C-alpha cells in the first residue's frame, strides 16, 4: 500500500550525495528496506512491482546479508550520462542506455544476448568496462554495475564494522536506539549512523528487540 515506495523514498533521503561529489546516483540496500517493512514477503512483491513498472533498478553488490542495491532508473542514466562526457566510451555507454537498459529489468547480460540481439561489438563492450557500467558475473555474461561504486563498497563495509562495534562494545552487546543515534560518528562511519542502522537490522546483524525504553539493538549471539 505504497509501503516499499516509502521505505526507498526514506532511505534516499539518508544517502550523502555530495560525498561522492554527485556522481553516483543514490543507493539504497534491500535489507535496509526490510528494516522499515519487516514482511520480507511484501516488500520484496513491492519492489518486484516497481521493477517492472521500470521505476528502479535492481544491482548486485555483494554485501555478506545485503547482496543488491536499489537504484532509481533515471538517477543512473543522468549520471551515468554524466560521468561518460567527453570519454572515449561514451558511444558505447549511450547506445547501451538507450537500448539494452530499458529491453529488461535484469541484474545481468549474456554475452551472446549484447552481440547478436544489440549489436555491440567486443570494443563497446569493452568500453562498457572501462566506464564502470559492466563487470564480468561467469564466462558468458556480465552484472549491471554503477560507476564509482567501488568507493561505496569500501566506505560502506568499513562504517557497517564500525556501527557494529558501538553495539559490541556497550554492556551487554546491546544499545538502544535513542543512544546510538546520538553518538558522535565513528570517522570511518561515511554514509551516516541511520543508513548504517537500517542495514544491521534488515540483514538481522542486530537484533531490533521492542522494549518499553523503545527500539533496543541486540547483537544476535544465542
Amino acid at each position: 500500500p505504497g509501503s516499499a515506495r516509502a521505505a526507498v523514498s526514506e532511505l534516499m533521503q539518508l544517502f550523502p550525495r555530495g560525498l561522492f561529489e554527485d556522481a553516483l546516483p543514490p543507493i539504497v540496500l534491500r535489507s535496509q528496506v526490510y528494516s522499515l517493512v519487516p514482511d520480507r514477503t511484501v516488500a520484496d512483491r513491492q519492489l518486484k512491482e516497481l521493477q517492472e513498472q521500470g521505476e528502479i533498478r535492481i544491482v548486485q553488490l555483494g554485501f555478506d546479508l545485503d547482496a543488491h542495491g536499489i537504484i532509481f532508473t533515471e538517477d543512473y542514466r543522468t549520471r551515468v550520462l554524466k560521468a561518460s562526457d567527453g570519454r572515449p566510451y561514451a558511444g558505447a555507454v549511450q547506445k547501451f542506455l538507450a537500448s539494452v537498459l530499458p529491453a529488461s529489468g535484469d541484474l545481468s547480460f549474456q554475452q551472446d544476448q549484447m552481440t547478436q540481439t544489440f549489436g555491440f561489438r567486443d570494443s563497446e563492450i569493452t568500453h562498457l568496462v572501462n566506464a564502470g557500467v559492466l563487470t564480468v558475473r561467469d564466462a558468458g555474461s556480465w552484472w549491471l554495475a554503477v560507476p564509482g561504486a567501488g568507493r561505496f563498497i569500501k566506505y560502506f563495509v568499513k562504517g557497517r564494522q564500525a556501527v557494529l562495534s558501538m553495539v559490541r562494545k556497550a554492556k551487554y552487546r546491546e544499545l538502544l536506539l535513542s543512544e546510538l543515534l546520538g553518538r558522535r560518528a565513528p570517522v570511518v562511519v561515511r554514509l551516516g549512523l541511520t543508513y548504517h542502522v537500517h542495514d544491521l537490522i534488515g540483514a538481522q546483524l542486530v537484533d531490533s528487540i521492542s522494549t518499553t525504553s523503545g527500539t533496543l539493538l541486540r547483537l544476535p549471539e544465542t
